[PDB]
C-alpha cells in the first residue's frame, strides 16, 4: 500500500511535460545503461528529439582526460512502466566529433542496410533468443507474462514465447521488422526484461544460442549474448 | 503491489495485436501442455486460425529423428487470466503428413460423431468429474469459486459444483454442449483449473470416477482421468 | 494480490448465465448446508425456479437405501459475495413423494400462517439473536460491520447491532417482516455470517436466548439456537 | 485483500435504507460510546430522527432496578467510515421522565446559550485540544492526516493540526462554530480519532490543557480532558 | 488494506474547504519544517494567502521571552501527498516587526534580484544537487521514480535525474526558472523527497557539490547542503 499509490500519477492532466529515458549500450559490450531526462512535449519522431551526452570514463569506453560521449536518438517507443505518455528512446554512442565509438557497432550496420540492394530486398529478421531465470517443456510464469504484455505494449514486434525442457529457462521470438529496426528491437526488448525482473528480484542470464531467420523479396515472390547488429548485417552481406 | 500492476494492462487501446495460447494433450496421455503465440488481429472463427508446429520428441510422442508435430485449431474460447480479447485455442496433435498421432484420440471420435445418425440424434452429454486439492458434504472455497467464475467467463458450459463428504474434494459438472464439443470442453475446463491452482500453490489430483450421462432426440421426444472422447464415442456407438 | 483479481469478474458482460446457491437446513436440525447450481437467466420469482435434488444419507436425514431428498425454491435474495446478478435461494427439505421431511419444521408453520385469521392479523415478528466470536456494553468490529452491510445488501430486514458487557459478543436485531418471511430471513441472515466469518478465520458460536417481539393488527389499531419457525408459529394462534 | 472488499459496498444503489450510529457520553464522564441502528431513509434534520434509548445499568449511570436511559438526537454529520449516505448522530442522555441525566451536562449549557443576550452576542469558540499516541516542534503522520481528512469530510469545523516538541504528541484546533455547536463538535471529533486509531492499533491519551478562545459580536465590531460544555458555558456566563 | 482506504478521500465533493501546509526553514539553517492549517477556499496567488505565525523558541531562532516568529506566503504549489486541490506553501521567516530573521536569507536575495539590471538580464539558474539513501552509473529506483513524478506533479521545474558510480547515490537537476524562483524551487523540491522517503523508511543525506549553472539575456542573444539563495545571489552580483 505504501509508496505504490505514487508511481502511477496521471501527470498528463496536471503538466504537459514528459520524461524521456535515454538507453545506450555499455562500454563492456555486454552491458546496457540508461538515465533519465525531461522534455517539454512528447516526441514520437526521433529526428525532433534533441541529442544529449554523458560521461563515458566511468563506463569504460573513453579515458578520463576525454570522457564526454555523445548520444543521438534512434528509436522511440512507449514506456511500459510509467504508463502515461512517457517514452523510452534507444540511442547509440558516439565519441566527440561525430565518429562512431568502437563499441557502437550500429553505424556500420546502418550504412550496410542503407545500400540500395538491401533496401530493395527489404529483409525480414527474427532472432530466437533464449534466457534463464536464477535466484539472487511448455516457475514464475507471472514474470514472463508481464514481460510479454509489456513488450507488446511498447511496440516491440515480439511474436511469441514458450517453455522449454531445461528447468525454468524460456525463449521468446521477435517478429519480422523492417530492416535494421529488427536488431534494434531485440536490444530494446532485452532492456525491458531486466526492469521487470528488477521488480521481482530475479537474475536474468542470457549466457549461451540465437537462431537467426532471414528472408528477402528475391525469394518470397549465433550466440544469445551477441549483438544482433553483427549477425543481422553479416547475414545480409553474405546473402 | 509489485508486479501485479502489470499483467492487467489493457493492450487493446495501444495495439490491435492479440495473444493466442496453443493448448494440446501431452504425449503421456494424462499430461496437458501449452505455449504461446501472437496474432495480428483477434479471430473467433477456428477455420481462419493458421496451423502451427512444435517439437514432439521432448514431449514423449516422437522418437527424436522425426520430432516435429503439427497442430490444427479446433476450439476458440476467451482467456480468463489475460482478459481483454486474448483467446485460448484448443488444438489436437498430428504427426507429419496429416495422419492423427497415436495419442490424439480425437480424429476417430470426430469421424464417429460425423455419422448422419449421430448428428440426427443430436446427443447431449454431461460428464461428472471429481477432483481433490492437496498441499504442495457441501477448505479453500476461493479456489473453487474462482474456477467456477473463470469457466463461465471462458465459455465452458459448466452447470454446477458441490462439496462432498471426503475432506476437501469437490466435483463439477459440464452441461449439454452440442455433441463432441462436450468432450472438448471437459479437457479445456480441466486446463483452467491447474492455472488457477498454480496461482495459489495447491496440487490438483484427478486420480480415481466420472459418470457419463447421454441423451438424444430419439428418447427425449468411467474414470475421472479418462479421455472424454473415448467415453463419449464408445457410448454413442453402443446406443 | 494473487487469486483475488478473480472472484470479482463482471460475468454479466460476457455471459447472461447466473449461479444460484441452493440453501437448506442440515439433518442435525441446527446445521445449515448449501451447494451451487447454474441457471440460464436470473429469476427473482421463487415460483419460476425449478425444484432440485440431493443426497440425504450423507447429511443424516434419510437411510442409505432411500437417500434422495427433494428441494423446492422458497426465498430469493441477492448474493453479497458474488456481487453480480448472482442470487442465493433458501429452500426447504422434502422426502420423496411430496411429504415434508421430519427436520423441515416449515410446512406446518406455513399452513398455520395460511389461516385467514393469521393473514388478517398480519403479524410482525422481530427475533433478537445473540452470538459470540471465538478464536479458531456498546474485537473484530470490521467483521460485524461487514455483516451488517452485507445483510442490508442482500435484502435481510436487519435493524441495528451493539456490543454488550461480555467481551466480544454482539447481537443483531431483525426488523418486522411480513409474516413467516421474518423467520425465513433469520435463517438466511444466519448463513451469511458464517461465510463472512469464513473469510476471516473466526468461530461463530450461537450457544445460549432469543427474544421474540409479537404484534398484529388487533393491538396496533426462546433460545438463540432454536428454529425461528417454531417460536414464530408457537407464539401465534396463542395470543 | 480478504474482508476488505466488503465494507465498501455502495448500498445506496441496492437499498434506500441507511444505517445510523447513535453516540452518547458514557456514564463515567470521560468515555464516549455508541451503538448502531437502521433508518428507512436518510434524514439531515435532527428533529425528524426518532427518540430512542438503551440499558444504562451496565453503563454505571442508573441502578439495576431503573436502568433505561432515554436518548434524543442532537447533531447530524456524515460518517467517515461507512461512506456514502450513512450518518453519525450525536445524542445526549436523559433520565426517564424528561429530566437530564446527571452525566448529561448539556441541558444547562443549552439553556444558558438560549438566553437572548448570548445569542445576540453570537459567541465563537476555539478549543485547543492536544493528545498523545502510545503503543498498545514542527511518528505515524498517516494517522493524523487521516484524522484531518475524515474530520473535514464529516463536518467537524477543525482548522488545523501541528507537531510539537514532545515526541509524537500533536494538537488540533477546532474552528469557531455557531454557539454550543462548537462544544458539540469537539466531542464528536474525539470519537472519530479512536475509530481511526482503532484501525491502526494505537492508544490515544488525552490526559493533561484545552485552551479556550472566546469572541462575540460586542468586541469584534481548561483541561484537555474536560467537557467542552462546562468551559464553553462557564466562560459565556463570566463574560 | 487498513488505514490506506483513508488519506485519499475526495474531500472536494463534500466540502469546499482546503488544507494548506506552511513550510519554513528551520532555525538550525539546515533543517526544513512545516505544519498544517485550513482555508475556506483554495489559494493560488501568494498575495491572497493571509500571513500566519508560530513559536520560534522551540525552533532555536528566538529566545523564550520573545519567541513568536511571523510568516508571509511566498510560493504556492500543488500537493502530491494529498492530491485534489490541496496545496503546499513555502514561506520565509521574519522576527516580529517586519524585519527578516537572521536565518531567513530570503529578503536580501529578493532585494538583489529586484535590481533593474538583474531583472533585465533575466537570469536562468540550474542547481545540480546530489543525495544518498541510507538504511535507518546511470537500489530502490521506486523511491527516485516516485520523487521525480511528484516533483513534476507539484510544479517544480526539475529537468532529470541519473544514477552514479558510488553505490546508491543519485543526483537531480532542476531546470532554469525565472529568477529567484529557481532557488526557491530547490528548497521546496528537497522537502518533497523527505516525505516520500518518510513513506519508505530510508534516510536521505545531502552531505557533499551543488553545481551552479548561470545564464542571462546578455550572453544568450557550491556545496549541496548550501542555501540556493546565497549562491544564486552571490553569482548574480559577481556577474
Amino acid at each position: 500500500s505504501l509508496l505504490s499509490d505514487l508511481c502511477n500519477l496521471n501527470l498528463s492532466e496536471s503538466t504537459e511535460k514528459i520524461i524521456a529515458e535515454y538507453i545506450w549500450i555499455g562500454g563492456s559490450g555486454m552491458d546496457l545503461r540508461s538515465k533519465a531526462r525531461t522534455l517539454n512535449a512528447p516526441v514520437s519522431d526521433p529526428s525532433k528529439l534533441p541529442q544529449w551526452n554523458y560521461d563515458g570514463s566511468s563506463t569504460g569506453q573513453a579515458p578520463g582526460e576525454d570522457s564526454e560521449v555523445i548520444l543521438y536518438p534512434q528509436a522511440i517507443y512507449k514506456d511500459p512502466f510509467r504508463r502515461g505518455n512517457n517514452i523510452l528512446v534507444m540511442c547509440d554512442a558516439y565519441t566527440p566529433g561525430g565518429e562512431p565509438i568502437p563499441t557502437n557497432k550500429r553505424f556500420d550496420a546502418a550504412k550496410i542496410f542503407s545500400h540500395p540492394d538491401v533496401v530493395a530486398e527489404e529483409p525480414w529478421y527474427g532472432i530466437e533468443q533464449e534466457y534463464t531465470l536464477l535466484q539472487k517443456y511448455c516457475f514464475g510464469r507471472d514474470i514472463v507474462d508481464a514481460h510479454y504484455k509489456a513488450c507488446l505494449y511498447a511496440g516491440i514486434n515480439i511474436s511469441g514465447i514458450n517453455g522449454e525442457v531445461m528447468p525454468g529457462q524460456w525463449e521468446f521470438q521477435v517478429g519480422p521488422s523492417v530492416g535494421i529496426s529488427s536488431g534494434d528491437q531485440l536490444w530494446m526488448a532485452r532492456y525491458i526484461l531486466e526492469r521487470i525482473t528488477e521488480i521481482a528480484g530475479v537474475v536474468v542470464s542470457f549466457d549461451p544460442g540465437a537462431h537467426t531467420n532471414y528472408s528477402t523479396k528475391s525469394m518470397r515472390s549465433p550466440a544469445s549474448n551477441m549483438d544482433p547488429y553483427i549477425v543481422t548485417s553479416m547475414i545480409a552481406n553474405t546473402t
